[PDB]
């Protein structure tokens, strides 16, 4: 009916989503968040207004095509304004996202300046460690080939709710304790990869009867922890990791290592880095 | 201004993507295809609105309480897209088929994608007019004008402008006859660097924006036949950034400087709607 508070000061803006025209704001009153959406067309509203006079202004026209700038009348200017009143920094957490800035990684650089800041930072992967000596998540087991070498493990991601096939997001684990990333594939780790895609696949088809044609079977870097793990996404399904920057198709890192055996060892790898992130920096000053 | 035609009759509606907040409706006039897009929030202008005092009608209260606002005339803006007339082809580009992912050899493009292509795929004479600057011609960002490894950077249509967050430009080679990612053979290498770092460059001076901050990248299979490469402001979920897709410029070069033949052979992944007819003309040579 009006505002929770008195007058608004916008501090800093938490998240931002361009492609979804959605905005979070942290402000403090008399702390608190505000968001606002752009809502989505109504079919009636927008065709009703087409057959009459509309404010239009043109932005540019090349051949057929030709853009405007419209102003609808107060029944299609609704806009969500979610109010969380008061708020915390164990809220600001969870709801800022953080700059993003992009890197590219020579054969070198890896050797040289991320792997020896990946040794100094101690990580811990013994969730990774139970889950393959079945301790831990041992129900969640979709398939496992349990050959210590070339085996693996197909679990379906935490995240995912299995409530539907749209958001279906498996991921798989080599039974093989020491690979970290896709920098550490060699030739002899070829029979691990090809069982992962093919054996992984046939796994999905058979428990969820989803064909090869439906998922994008793709690896992170750089990833969230480092002990190679695939991707087993839903095709239609566009979340945060099937970007280019950062995604590998399997049937790629598995066709470039057949061809040069010395590739992830040597080829540039671009990926992005928070701009909060140490290493980024690290990388930026030994290129310079 | 008003509308290019005299009146629009709504006939059927091509793609309604509620996450996204867009509409695409096809309406006879002849044919007009018509597409609206909500416009992305502008720091400024909704920092300034929030200070004063804003129409809010409380819709739910929990400490969660969500407001159903009613902006002024700056902050109701919408992207109007107008393709008058509008074909068969552009009726079918723009509707929602499942879909399916295919690997490409290097043969079955020779074999079959190429001599599909050939057929027919889309009239590029917006491109032709952009180029030789009949159209679009103030809009232009940048230009290295040599025919050969020349280009023209200009601002893409699916970008108002208004912010950087949702940052869109392209790089279209001046060299006609680069149809696709598979057309690239040394030869375009330096064509191919021009675009990379006098991109970027033209990027910077204009938008103040670092290499840091953007995603240059190649579309295959693309929406048409004649090398263009995008620019986005990489915190943007660009659609079109996606690994079934999208192929950096930055490695497209480093690929081609190693194994010259390399987008000539090597298997390409694309995906494919479920109506596309060349889906099922590759599924029919891998049987
Ligand atoms: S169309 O069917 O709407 C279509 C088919 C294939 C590709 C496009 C690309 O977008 C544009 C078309 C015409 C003009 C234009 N101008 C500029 N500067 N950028 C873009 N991106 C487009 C449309």
């Amino acid at each position: 009916v009006r505002l929770p508070f008195s007058g608004f000061r916008l501090q800093k803006v938490l998240r931002e989503s361009a492609r979804d025209k959605i905005i979070f704001l942290h402000g403090k009153v008399n702390d608190a968040v505000v968001i606002l959406e752009k809502t989505p067309f109504q079919v009636e509203q927008v065709a009703q207004l087409l057959t009459g006079s509309p404010e239009l202004q043109l932005q540019f026209s090349n051949d057929i095509y030709s853009t405007y700038h419209l102003f609808p009348p107060r029944q299609l200017n609704d806009v969500k304004t979610t109010v969380v009143y008061p708020a915390t920094e164990k809220h600001l957490q969870k709801y800022l996202r953080q700059d993003l800035r992009l890197i590219r990684e020579t054969g070198d650089d890896y050797r040289n300046i991320t792997l020896p800041h990946l040794e100094s930072q101690s990580l811990s992967i013994q969730w990774v460690y139970n889950i393959l000596d079945k301790k831990a998540e041992a129900d969640r087991i979709v398939f496992e080939n349990p050959d210590p070498s070339d085996g693996f493990v197909l679990i379906p991601d935490l995240k995912w709710n299995q409530q539907q096939l749209d958001d279906l997001y498996l991921i798989a684990i080599c039974h093989r304790r020491g690979i970290r990333s896709l920098r550490d594939l060699t030739p002899e780790h070829l029979p691990l990869l090809r069982n992962i895609l093919h054996q992984g696949q046939e796994a999905i088809l058979q428990r969820y009867r989803m064909k090869g044609d439906h998922l994008r079977v793709y690896l992170h870097y750089l990833p969230s922890y480092y002990h190679l793990h695939v991707h087993f996404t839903a095709l239609g399904f566009e979340a945060p990791g099937s970007g280019v920057e950062r995604a590998h198709l399997l049937a790629e890192v598995i066709e470039n290592l057949e061809c040069d055996p010395r590739h992830y060892q040597q080829r540039t790898l671009t990926f992005a880095l928070r701009a909060d992130d140490p290493l980024l920096k690290l990388l930026q000053e030994a290129q310079q």
